[PDB]
């Protein structure tokens, strides 16, 4: 009942990179929104999807993306 989820990001310093990831997620039919930062924070990934999907995207620079956990 929220189906939104944030993963860490880091190496890539550029809002033009950021901006062709977000369009790389909006592209899957899975995720319905994407808030992605990049430079030295995080990737908001919202809708129905995981950061795999856009961890395959992110292979244009090959970034290194971590799921968050504290549990």
């Amino acid at each position: 009942m929220a189906e939104k989820t944030v993963y860490r990001v880091d190496g890539l310093s550029c809002t033009n990179c950021a901006a062709k990831f977000e369009r790389n997620v909006k592209e899957i039919e899975g995720v319905t929104e994407a808030i992605v930062n990049f430079g030295a924070s995080k990737i908001t990934v919202t809708g129905e999807a995981s950061i795999q999907q856009v961890e395959q995207a992110g292979a244009f620079e090959h970034l290194k993306i971590i799921p968050e956990k504290e549990a």
